[PDB]
């Protein structure tokens, strides 16, 4: 006989939030502790969360086979008419709102009628994704950017967000993101012309994803092939519902800066108290993370669990206390339609109740909702930043002497001054990636030129020479130049992060626009340095499986060595083989501007700083490298000696 | 005996709508034409328009009596459980959509279920800000604006119009205006700092108010009265509900240009035909544009007038053809609830229907939805500019030589060049708004200063000197210098608007900081050129009713003639009032940056253009000298003489 019988209303889609109900319910009946000995039934309702009147109507029909309280798991769509449908016939409504397809949560908004007690507490916290967003923009301090929605957000969410940031003088730019995203790009490039399109690019910058993780990850690997953003881009990912498995596949799919911000629920860290709250037991499949439910959960799975948990010890109290009210039969729309009697006294014992759950510690406050909720904050591998919920706010925030040995290379390592009388100084692109080192880890340093200007090749007796020979037998301790990263010279020094990327390049005089239409024709004959690295470079890529094998082909007569190629394609037919970036820089600084570079190969290895093997400030070195790229601080550096302006 | 009987369910603030419902009603009983024997009889019901449950429950009391059609005059709160009710009991469900407060429409974004057949016909054209506001933005090419709503307006409403100005590059700010305006703007004071509100004001100067037409009339006052705007702002007020009082509410509340765009319904001309469609004659109340109330009608008054006219011809088509389906008794949510047999048939019937009404031509579409509507567009008085309608689109878009007499001033008419061999050159401020006029209107011009250097002073022969007298005489067209508008210049000569306003200043030498300052002390005694118009100006105040009374007490020993005010106050304790804009002018180009100047009162003339009386070019000049004003160029060109940048 049972004396307990609860409703439930779900949209159709809420198939989980069912099979949690339901095993919530047996997990109740089988404590010992709680409702001793009475069991709880159920009455359990699909409904389509676009038809209000169909989740009144299957609501009625719940009312009518006499409950409780009503739980629904439903979206707005529907909310508004199961809040004031409670109200009228004083049924408990404890209402957990559902987001279409996993997007962000936006209030209901719904201004529902304060004349009648409100019978509807809402489960889920408020939506704060207003207040989370402005502390992580005032945090960076970002003054630009545009916001990225889905098609199912309801950009009301973020109607205080857009006056808060329209006070602070911020250019924000909103922009749905139409569930045709290869059209949408495709379509960008129709409308705005080449010079408009650089500033999508340069505000795409700093950009927010407020969406679904399913388009935040084709979204972020469509921008990414179509190359709008680079290793400099910050983007913010904010949404409630984001499990691990989204976060790899994100941060896997993304470059540069990236950081997520999801509901975190404080649990139990042992073992025995994960499936623990004092003596209730919880089912192995929702409190063990290492089960694959427990971690395809939703997150309206877990308050659908500390919604039935709540009701039970609601129950348990009006038991205990012998203040009871038996169920109704009641009828909606009749001529003698009269609310449950004993509907407001069950709400006030619900709303004063409190449990321990899966979400955490649930309980409601004045105003009848739950106050309890708690993000946390990853960024880019991925880690944990910190921690933001509304009553803590914020938390978690978001010179020796060293011997550099180098090699004259312009622009990256060359003699600004030698006047007779003083020391000799440097300039150019490794040096001033190693003052922004030298001044950010204040360190200080003392430059020398290897003894033979060479970087260095492995000889016989095992001891290498030039620059990394130095490095070898410790006469310097940081190895500053041109240098690419090559396996021979990791096996002796150790390297830092690439600091830029080193192609092969050609000169040509002022009709070749690549090295594929370099490597064709036979007008023009070209060659590079005779048995350098890029003499071999050309020629391994040739023999070992198209223009590689016709490229090795040509320049097997036509090879030179040092500066001649320059001068060769000056006053000669030739085209010249070599670093495209030395190059570009010849190209640029050529007093008459005869030349122009094609090329551009995928850069197999890229410049890298060497290091005396073993040494302990490779890996501060590298942070502070990739520090400078993912700020663009590369693409000042970069455009100090290679600036695009036109000189010519 | 009733065999026709329609329901009406009302939101409480649609007594408008109900009150025109049962005069539509009277009307068609009094036409012998449609329905010749057979009377209409109705139940109405008003609900509140933020219960869904309470819409349903009295839809169904009124389904229950038994209906043919259901009218709804609510909002989209309860539209959706309206909608999906009347699907389920197949009763064709009329919806007019009621915005809040007279806020502009939103789209319900219902996404109702379309499994079933749609038996909701929406009686109201689809909302089309986005895209009028779209064509009004791209006639003026702007390119960056602020969007104002109210706390009313549903921001989805612009969800597409967000992207295109997105995809085109411009930088548009949202901002809800707050019902407590007054707040709002000295809230805005305390967070940005100085240097950030002059972008905020520069902003305004291209704003759209998508606001109920009270808001807007607030929140235009309370941005003048602050200042945030100016005589060269432009916005776009637009709205489907703004009645002619508010028309010239906003017009005489607003400076700068503003641009209206309301609904129009296209109705006859004729005062027989403004109440005759066909040979159905309407209430006096409601065709009239001469009674009050038809005046103060609603916007939905309108489609509830169409709407039974509407069914009155369904139903007469019906009866004629033997097709009838009677009423039935229908109940909601019960074992044997069963849908009208007679809605698919009656649906079709209403759907094919058409009416001339007050709204114009009312019909339906194969989406079930009104396909007319039109938009008119108001600018600044105001007048007509032209039409809007989703079908055609936009409709109405958006050299002889003359005698010119000057007295040279600096720096509004000065020589600029006078080289032996050379004609006369001139430059100036006066001099710029003249090579505008004659720029654009395409006139040219020959200058010549007056005979004895005077702007002139009316004689005892009553013939005029200066430059007026030679106007008088006809010897010349045009009269342009710092030439300022006096009744008695009026009296003999024609005057175009100010291109500036003038002002009474004072120079001092390196205290006083405003002419009160200036009117209160006797360290530093002060005068202006004696028996001159600023001599008069101060005397004329002071005698008859508080600093002109001790400052005329002062000056009048201490008065000077022409420039000996300057020197005095270089080389002496003297402070000398005379036009401020001329002090501006010698204290910014002081060669040695001695001086200062304070005062500018409430300028009660201002800079004019004098022609020879009953010139035909009065209107066109002071036309341009307008444009130039609300566009702001006199902003650039007042700019070039009276720099803010600080030479000294």
């Amino acid at each position: 006989d049972s004396i307990i019988h609860i409703g439930a209303i779900f949209d159709e889609s809420a198939k989980k939030d069912d099979e949690v109900f339901r095993t919530a319910v047996g997990d109740l009946n089988q404590n010992e502790e709680i409702l001793q000995t009475e069991k709880i039934t159920f009455s359990v309702t699909f409904v389509d969360g676009n038809n209000p009147f169909q989740a009144v109507q299957e609501a009625c029909e719940l009312m009518n086979q006499g409950i409780l309280a009503l739980v629904s798991s439903i979206g707005c769509t529907s909310a508004g008419s199961l809040q004031s449908l409670a109200d009228a016939m004083h049924i408990p409504h404890l209402f957990i709102q559902r987001s279409t397809a996993g997007t962000p949560r936006s209030g209901c908004g719904l201004t529902r009628s304060n004349r009648n007690d409100d019978y509807t507490l809402s489960v889920r916290p408020p939506v704060y994704l207003n207040e989370v967003i402005l502390r992580v923009v005032t945090e960076y301090a970002w003054q630009k950017f545009i916001i990225f929605y889905d098609s199912e957000y309801d950009i009301r969410g973020i109607q205080e967000f857009l006056d808060k940031v329209s006070q602070q003088g911020m250019d924000v730019a909103l922009q749905k993101v139409e569930n045709n995203i290869n059209k949408m790009i495709t379509t960008l490039f129709d409308t705005m012309r080449i010079e408009e399109l650089n500033r999508y690019r340069d505000t795409l910058r700093r950009a927010i994803l407020v969406m679904n993780p399913a388009t935040a990850k084709s979204f972020i690997s469509e921008v990414v092939e179509t190359n709008l953003v680079a290793f400099d881009c910050h983007w913010i990912i904010i949404n409630e519902e984001i499990n691990d498995v989204d976060v790899q596949e994100l941060v896997r799919r993304s470059i540069g800066r990236l950081t997520i911000i999801r509901q975190t629920f404080p649990v139990p860290q042992n073992i025995s108290q994960r499936c623990f709250r004092g003596n209730h037991r919880i089912s192995s499949t929702l409190c063990d993370p290492k089960d694959p439910f427990a971690q395809n959960m939703e997150i309206s799975n877990l308050y659908i669990y500390d919604t039935v948990l709540l009701l039970a010890n609601a129950f348990h109290k009006k038991l205990q206390d012998r203040k009871w009210h038996s169920m109704a039969s009641l009828s909606c729309i009749r001529k003698n339609s009269k609310p449950w009697q004993g509907g407001r006294s069950m709400l006030e014992t619900i709303k004063k109740g409190g449990v321990n759950g899966l979400t955490g510690d649930l309980e409601f406050g004045e105003n009848g909702g739950n106050p309890n909720v708690h993000f946390e904050i990853l960024g880019t591998g991925v880690r944990k930043l910190g921690c933001w919920n509304p009553v803590t706010g914020l938390n978690g925030s978001l010179g020796v002497v060293l011997r550099v040995v180098t090699v004259l290379e312009e622009p990256f390592v060359m003699v600004s001054e030698n006047v007779l009388g003083k020391p000799k100084k440097y300039q150019g692109f490794s040096i001033d990636v190693l003052d922004a080192l030298s001044n950010y880890l204040g360190f200080n340093y003392e430059i020398y030129v290897a003894p033979d200007h060479k970087y260095g090749s492995p000889q016989e007796d095992g001891t290498w020479n030039g620059l990394v020979g130095e490095l070898v037998f410790k006469r310097a301790d940081i190895g500053i130049s041109a240098l690419t990263i090559t396996p021979d010279r990791e096996n002796v020094v150790d390297f830092t992060t690439r600091y830029m990327d080193y192609s092969v390049g050609v000169l040509l005089r002022r009709s070749i626009q690549s090295l594929q239409d370099l490597s064709k024709q036979t007008d023009i004959p070209y060659g590079t340095v005779l048995d350098s690295a890029v003499y071999q470079h050309v020629r391994m890529k040739g023999l070992n499986p198209s223009m590689y094998s016709q490229m090795w082909r040509m320049i097997n007569n036509n090879v030179l060595e040092s500066q001649a190629g320059i001068q060769k394609v000056k006053y000669g037919n030739y085209a010249f083989v070599w670093d495209a970036a030395v190059l570009e820089y010849v190209a640029i600084n050529d007093p008459d501007c005869s030349f122009y570079t094609v090329g551009n190969t995928v850069a197999d290895r890229g410049y890298g700083i060497a290091l005396q093997h073993g040494s302990p400030y490779r890996d501060v070195f590298s942070q502070r490298i990739l520090e400078l790229q993912q700020s663009g601080d590369m693409d000042i550096l970069k455009h100090k000696w290679w600036p695009k302006n036109g000189q010519c």
